[PDB]
């Protein structure tokens, strides 16, 4: 009830600051972080390719398409048309970090063409979580709107089979669910749609170490690295704070792995549990509280 809006709220602004403390590692190796940045605990100015791009505090190309999706959403589901427009906005807008899959897909869209393009990345994955809210309960219902809103961009059955993974754990950290059984049930959520990315979920379990994990599985775009070590990282950590570092510090696509972890880790450990440092320091605000506030009456209805 009254905590549902602390994990709500906890789960959008999870979401995003981890977009932007992972903004400024992003397409960095390990090493690379440690010179350029030392070990990253909070916001920090980048030196990576998006130097002079973007200013530190501020959401990248992940928060961005999750807000499209955020107005596109009603009771009903996902206005595809709405949402569609929306990608095309911000694209037309010259984003600095736009991904190359998002590119030529949000190109399709402008020909009214919504077959979208073929790649495992995840762009489908890392705008997933505010389904994964409004439909906590209905995971029939989200199952339909999760294959519906990501096909249209991503049409490839990893892609859709991690924003599954995703909007399955982000709902059931709405229902205070954080324990392995999930590994073996999400594996039957997804399983129809990719058995061997679901079958490398269930391999998490074997692992006890983050720092393995992410050079078993990668951290990279590809869907089935950042999804499945993203995951295992919420399932490895104990507070909010712990995954995070894990994950801005990881090297790859960090900004897509911290956003997907705090998208969970949010929704599970609720938003007093978020350092204020991250929060003070995360830029534009306002937008996002409108949208979590949106999200917030969705679910509670
Ligand atoms: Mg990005």
């Amino acid at each position: 009830l009254v905590k549902m809006r602390d994990k709500i709220l906890g789960s959008v602004f999870g979401a995003v600051i981890g977009d932007a403390l992972g903004m400024p590692t992003e397409n960095l190796t390990k090493e690379e972080i440690k010179k350029l940045y030392g070990f990253v605990d909070s916001y920090v100015e980048p030196k990576n390719y998006l130097a002079g791009k973007l200013n530190k505090g501020e959401w990248t190309d992940d928060t961005e398409q999750a807000i499209c999706l955020i107005k596109s959403l009603t009771k009903e589901g996902i206005d595809i048309k709405k949402f569609a427009n929306c990608l095309i906005a911000w694209k037309n807008k010259n984003p600095p970090d736009i991904g190359l899959t998002s590119l030529m897909a949000i190109d399709k869209l402008e020909n009214n063409d919504y077959s979208g393009v073929d790649s495992s990345s995840c762009g489908a994955a890392m705008r997933i979580y505010p389904l994964g809210i409004v439909f906590h309960n209905n995971l029939k219902k989200l199952k339909e709107e999760v294959i519906k809103a990501s096909k249209i961009t991503h049409n490839n059955k990893t892609a859709i089979a991690g924003a599954l993974a995703i909007a399955f754990f982000v709902s059931s950290a709405l229902k205070d669910r954080k324990d392995f059984s999930l590994l073996d049930e999400c594996y039957n959520y997804i399983k129809d749609i990719d058995e061997e990315f679901a079958k490398k979920l269930l391999e998490i379990k074997n692992f006890n170490n983050l720092d393995y994990i992410y050079d078993y599985f990668g951290t990279g775009v590809k869907t089935d690295e950042v999804v499945p070590s993203a995951i295992a990282t919420y399932l490895l950590t104990d507070n909010f704070k712990e995954g995070m570092l894990k994950c801005i510090n990881a090297g790859g696509d960090t900004d897509s792995l911290a956003s997907m972890y705090g998208a969970m880790a949010g929704a599970y450990y609720g938003f007093k549990n978020i350092p204020k440092e991250w929060i003070d320091g995360l830029k534009n605000k306002e937008v996002i509280f409108e949208l979590a506030e949106r999200l917030y009456h969705l679910a509670t209805e």
